[PDB]
């Protein structure tokens, strides 16, 4: 009957979605509903012929989309994205009205993108409801570090009240290429020490022992950690207070700064975008290269200061954007970190992301360094699949 | 003749003095001018029978004592120590006008310690006119660090115009440490790697690549980094945003928390003090455990990061009060940090700080680990010793 899976991602003001087929997880369409809650929407299935609204509307556009192409009888499963789980979700979960609730309980963890979530689940249950749905959050992952990796230096009463904590982020990522690191590398789950650099628009580390997150560069929230796109990552908060005297802004004012327009961004004053800036580097622009020289110095930081967190280090894996296409980066933050004894395989690193799961480490290598493309729409496929057997 | 070097360290309610004899930087005299500002101020020489105005007063009082002591005509040197010399100042210098002027000029870098220590400049050049002064700058060690190691993600704007920069303290401290690590490990000052440990109540980690500071832990103020005895270290902007819309803060009020409030204090709600903690913890105490782990985990977090900026590790090398005298700490520190092959040898490590300058680590271990007794009135004597030979 070929099965598919629809998976869902609501964002602020987009509704991201992918079909994947059950047994080989092949993306058989992929859309964006983009400029949602503003009068002027429009749905761009494969990337073709925009057609012109709330989060229900544009999912009855998009399930309607299927019922014309003949898709709706297939869809076995829906997987839907959770920004935040808090410390309630552990793993992916078939959603009841249970789950839904405890949703809206760590909703003000992330009151933007939680309750958008939310939205395209009450959608997707209107549309679809004899159609198994899961949710797969960006917590859960995170959710195996100790205490001593997650409490903050703050008074203890901010974490047993206020629930302040690190969670992490982009755990669905780190936990689908380290997945793929056992069988790359030929290690054993169990016993194995992996680091991950997500580097993205959005930017974490994740030091994963024995198959198990044990320290994330993320904090409470995105803001911590890296730098990244139009992130500043981690900050002096005396600074912040210093600046505060000196601008007269508000914390609500300099929350924005941060993560709105610091960063690459921030620093070199041109663009969120490493080619253009790997360009003007190479024109000459001396912005621009301090603002990667300083992206490189944090990454090498953090993936130091991560592996940590391990016992033995076997291998430093790159994924995300600029992990799996940037060239120039990876090199810089290999050569950076010499002090774990890491040697580059130049001609290999050149090679192009179409190449895939590929390394990238020469021989005399301590550690292996690694390229794993990233796919989160199908780790989702891949819970909804297993979740999919269930009798509930 | 026997000539003698007055130091000096003016605090924001302390005058803090001791007299080194040049020849051997032996201490003869110590004392503290506790209790400033306020109507009620005491001197304590040598601990014993305190007697009782401002920063002037103080030193009037010091100054007569050494006058009664017959030592005011030993006095061929004054060594001041200056909490912060922005980016004006990289070493040690003979105090002048315009030194005076150029302290003014960074001052609003450290508003409280710094008007401080120019009250004390002041009071010393009224009281001992026709000695030698120097200033020894907190700051001045880390100026060596690279654009990369100093950039915040912030836009580029508050690094040019308003100066937001890590300037990074405990440089005299790590100064000293890292000269006297060359002489304990025989290595070559120009082709080495060393990380230092600055454990205290406020705590740093410094990174020194031949023989140059290349990263350090705190920031553009001592809140960043580490956590510490009250201080938090490395705190999410975005959890701090967000407690603030919770708890209905200012940024100056949580500025006090993260200060005075956070750290091993905050944690535990018990101590500040890890003779206390450690107590507790063995008597069962669950959230001192968690201080002590979570102050553990982000040191190793920083010593490992920390040593992404050196092309060798050499020696993780620990001082302060901490770093000293608690045993438990520095194997804890050393046992979460196997990923850099340390191995520890615990009775050298259980010996007390009357060894002084000691190995602590075993032979197979890849990294050399040590203890280096701090002795910051000494840099200070030795700056001034050696500028005491300028004709100007």
């Amino acid at each position: 009957e070929f099965p598919v899976v629809l998976v869902i991602n609501c964002g602020s003001s987009s509704i991201k979605f992918s079909v994947l087929d059950v047994a080989t997880c092949d993306v058989l369409m992929a859309g964006i509903a983009d400029g949602m809650n503003t009068e002027n929407a429009f749905l761009s299935i494969n990337g073709d012929k925009p057609i012109n609204s709330n989060y229900e509307d544009a999912l009855k556009a998009i399930a309607f989309e299927l019922e014309k192409r003949d898709l709706t009888d297939s869809v076995a499963l829906i997987g839907h994205r959770i920004a935040h789980g808090g410390e309630l979700f552990t793993q992916s979960v078939i959603i009841t009205d249970e789950i839904i609730d405890n949703i809206r309980r760590v909703s003000p963890l992330a009151p933007l993108h939680n309750y958008a979530n939310l939205s395209g689940i009450d959608a997707a249950r209107h549309l679809f409801p004899a159609v198994r749905q899961v949710a797969v959050f960006d917590t859960s992952f995170h959710q195996t570090l100790a205490p001593e990796a997650y409490l903050y230096g703050l008074p203890w009463e901010y974490f047993s009240s206020l629930g302040v904590r690190r969670y992490g982020f982009h755990g669905t990522s780190h936990r689908y290429v380290s997945r793929r690191a056992y069988e790359l590398l030929d290690l054993d789950e169990k016993d194995s020490g992996l680091i991950v650099a997500h580097l993205g628009n959005g930017a974490s580390i994740c030091a994963v022992r024995n198959g198990q997150s044990v320290d994330t560069s993320m904090g409470m929230t995105p803001l911590e950690g890296l730098m990244m796109g139009t992130r500043s990552g981690d900050v002096d908060f005396g600074a912040m207070a210093w600046i505060a005297k000196e601008t007269g802004q508000t914390l609500s004012d300099l929350e924005r700064v941060v993560n709105k327009e610091s960063g690459l961004l921030g620093i070199s004053g041109l663009s969120s975008d490493l080619r253009v800036l790997e360009k003007a580097w190479h024109e000459g622009h001396e912005r621009a290269r301090l603002a990667i020289k300083t992206f490189v110095h944090r990454i090498a930081r953090h993936i130091a200061g991560h592996a940590a967190s391990l016992h033995r280090l076997d291998g430093i894996i790159f994924t995300g954007g600029i992990g799996e296409n940037s060239v120039l980066i990876r090199q810089l933050v290999i050569e950076h970190l010499g002090v774990l004894g890491l040697t580059l395989d130049v001609e290999m690193n050149k090679q192009p992301n179409s190449h895939g799961e590929r390394i990238i480490s020469a021989n005399p290598s301590q550690v292996i360094c690694a390229v794993i493309p990233t796919n989160e729409e199908k780790m989702i496929a891949l819970d909804a699949i297993h979740l999919g057997n269930v009798k509930a």
